[PDB]
């Protein structure tokens, strides 16, 4: 089998992607943020704080002809950005891009923070990295694509994402159109949970490739790159005005600027994000003050290869036995 959706910006920076999701008998459709950084697939519900909820749509697995709860199962989880969500468990059918899994763990929000409620066109998140980082207890679940992995042509999935337009993930194919030249695979370490694995290097602009190793991860669900604070040092070093600001929260600099591109290596070869992609618009309407895409990863614990970077490239997440990641220009 294979699946294929669409992904869609939720605002004109890119935030972050939503992919429509099909969830239970007959179906109901909600839109989720597929993140390669966690593993749990939870979902705006019946069952969240009324008070949480401010125009997501919500699952009923009530409604649901094939929802069973799972009993005594329940999940909590914290992301990176501080936000946090928590609740129960049904099993359902799921389906994605026409690619279909039966007996799926749908976590349902009981509560959300306050950030996931201000976000009314996310109904919750496909998670996507290895299931040994999903939170529901006594029974750790395993992901939709552990799920779809055996009955997939190919136990893969690629994630194209577009510059302020839609783009695609698909499950069980490379789709050799998608991409230009060949693509370069690189090795991953499952230790953490992540999609982790580490760049050969970078350049700034037109500048000289340094080589240098960068462990990482590649995450959808996180916006920008965020790497260590020499390289983010070098990058914003080229834009004139550029610094850092304590009481932004990171690198800004002048909305006049015309900002380079930057590269980062993968084995021997090389991704190119233009320098539009490291633009996220003024701090707050009508600043000439802009916020940077490259971001230091310092007090994070890890560098990640957010949508900035991923979406510079065509990107295929290999589970085989042996996990791989590559990476082919578009």
């Amino acid at each position: 089998s294979t699946g294929s959706a669409t992904t869609t910006p939720i605002d004109s920076l890119d935030d972050a992607y939503i992919t429509p999701v099909q969830i239970g008998t007959p179906a109901q459709t909600l839109n989720l943020d597929f993140d390669t950084g966690s593993s749990d697939l939870w979902v705006f519900s019946s069952e969240t704080t009324a008070s949480e909820v401010d125009g997501q749509t919500i699952y009923t697995p009530s409604k649901s002809t094939t929802a069973k709860l799972l009993s005594g199962a329940t999940w909590s989880i914290s992301y990176g950005d501080g936000s946090s969500s928590s609740g129960d468990v049904y099993t359902d059918t799921v389906s994605v891009g026409g690619l279909t899994v039966t007996g799926q763990a749908v976590e349902s929000a009981k509560k959300v923070s306050s950030s996931f409620t201000e976000d009314s066109t996310i109904d919750g998140l496909l998670g996507l990295a290895f299931s040994t980082l999903n939170t529901v207890s006594p029974t750790q679940q395993k992901t939709f694509f552990d799920n779809a992995k055996a009955s997939l042509d190919s136990p893969v999935f690629t994630a194209d994402l577009g510059y302020h337009a839609p783009g695609t993930y698909n499950f069980g194919f490379i789709d050799t159109t998608a991409y230009t030249g060949s693509i370069t695979y690189t090795a991953v370490s499952t230790k953490q949970g992540f999609w982790e694995w580490t760049s050969t290097g970078y350049a700034v602009g037109s500048g000289t490739f340094k080589s240098t190793s960068i462990d990482g991860i590649a995450d959808t669900g996180t916006t920008l790159l965020y790497l260590p604070a020499t390289v983010v040092s070098a990058y914003w070093a080229q834009v004139s005005g550029a610094k850092s600001s304590s009481s932004v929260g990171g690198y800004v600099f002048p909305c006049s600027a015309t900002l380079p591109s930057f590269t980062f290596g993968v084995g021997s070869a090389r991704i190119v994000i233009p320098g539009d992609y490291i633009d996220f618009g003024p701090i707050s309407t009508g600043s000439s003050s802009c916020f940077g895409g490259i971001q230091s990863s310092a007090g994070i614990g890890i560098n990640i290869f957010g949508d900035v970077a991923l979406k510079a490239a065509f990107v295929v997440f290999n589970g085989a036995t042996t996990p791989t990641l590559g990476f082919a220009s578009k």
